């Protein structure tokens, strides 16, 4: 009615820093066979890197996965999910992320340390057989790691780094290109994520 006084400052929004860096140069030799390499070992040695690089990421974010949210697996004694053939496989089981990733991640760390589909005595045929395996394990490494994006793209950026993900993936894609070893439907569900995404150079 008369001579009111009333006011309220306040603004909160303290964002918390302190990420680290990683200063990864000469990634270009590591892209191309080194100096003069055989093939069949290039491609063995990449695989190794590559599947570390994107398994090694992958569990610092694996964690965040949770919630039935998986598309329903198949897992355990009952029913679970079997590699190698492809005989009916595709029932709804208990199985998590973590779970589900643990045969993904067991079968191609199984090879990178199963000696017959790499580089040590004669025996398995390369220009044959090391196609048909290592091509399982490249379909894996990629697909393992979408997982990330479309499971829990959140979670990447809840681990502060972030651009980790995305600047793999141009590893993933550059040194495919670079010798045009590309191929499936798999490249389809990626001109989408980069259009979402967009360019930032500056």
């Amino acid at each position: 009615m008369g001579s009111s006084h009333h006011h309220h400052h306040h603004s909160s929004g303290l964002v918390p820093r302190g990420s680290a860096t990683l200063g990864s140069g000469n990634l270009r030799q590591a892209v191309m066979l080194p100096e003069g390499e055989d093939l069949n070992e290039w491609i063995a040695v990449n695989t190794v890197d590559f599947f570390n690089q994107i398994n090694m990421l992958y569990g610092t974010i694996t964690e965040f996965c949770t919630e039935s949210t998986c598309s329903v697996m198949s897992a355990g004694p009952r029913y679970e999910y079997h590699w190698a053939d492809g005989t009916n496989i595709k029932k709804p089981i208990k199985c998590s992320a973590p779970k589900y990733i643990d045969y993904l991640m067991t079968w191609v760390q199984d090879q990178l340390d199963d000696e017959t589909l790499f580089p040590s005595k004669i025996g398995v045929p390369f220009p044959k057989n090391f196609m048909s395996v290592a091509k399982t394990i490249l379909k894996r490494l990629f697909r393992v790691y979408a997982h990330i994006y479309h499971q829990h793209f959140d979670a990447v950026m809840q681990l502060q780094e972030e651009a980790h993900l995305n600047t793999s993936f141009k590893h993933f894609i550059f040194f495919v290109q670079e010798f045009n070893l590309i191929d499936r439907r798999e490249l389809a569900p990626l001109q989408e994520l980069i259009e979402k995404l967009g360019s930032k150079d500056r």
